[PDB]
């Protein structure tokens, strides 16, 4: 059965940093058979369908900050890079991968920030 | 955990008939959070992403014959209707559903046909 794995399911990062969170899936890669869908608490981050990124329902809090590392896909690695991490990025992410089957995993992200930074986003 | 279920995982149909095969997923439905991806033995049938059907990598053997019944989605039912069933439609279908998680199921389809009909497609 198709299984998605997460070697690391807890990330603790500082606000303003860049972070790359990863889900592994078994793989030469056939982009025509692949869907990668990253989401966090009902906010869509990445929809990648047959080699094309669809931003149509990406949540505005992630606009211009979220990237799927496409070169990693050929390694069986769905790697989501978030730049300039916000307080609002803390939470549980789900990677939903379809590739001859479908599975998902949950990744917890914590963001540390001083009071003034958390107040910026309050 | 998000689970996709198949009440019926074996369909036996006659060539030239219409058949509707179904996968259930737990659900008001948020089309913005949903992906339905139907495939059969490396042939893409349906990709339905945030309420829009993407035919870009649909396999040519299913062109004009495959429909996702959208009204069933609000019931937690991914229903794939194949019209004018061909011999080539026999095989194992996978429904890969992403909706706050992701899961899949396998459905076996057998197609009965007389010799002349199988010869048409040989």
């Amino acid at each position: 059965a198709f299984t998605v794995t997460v070697p690391k399911d807890l990330y603790v990062v500082e606000y303003g940093s860049n972070m790359t969170i990863e889900c592994k899936f078994p793989v030469q890669l056939d982009l025509a058979a692949l869907i990668v869908y990253w989401e966090m608490e009902d906010k869509n981050i990445i929809q990648f369908v047959h080699g094309e990124e669809d931003l149509k329902t990406q949540h505005s809090s992630y606009r211009q900050r979220a990237r799927l590392l496409k070169d990693q896909l050929s390694l069986g690695n769905a790697a989501l890079q978030i730049t300039d991490v916000k307080l609002q990025d803390a939470g549980v992410y789900r990677c939903m991968i379809s590739y001859g089957g479908a599975d998902y995993k949950r990744i917890t992200v914590k963001v540390n920030a001083p009071y003034a930074a958390a107040l910026h986003e309050h």
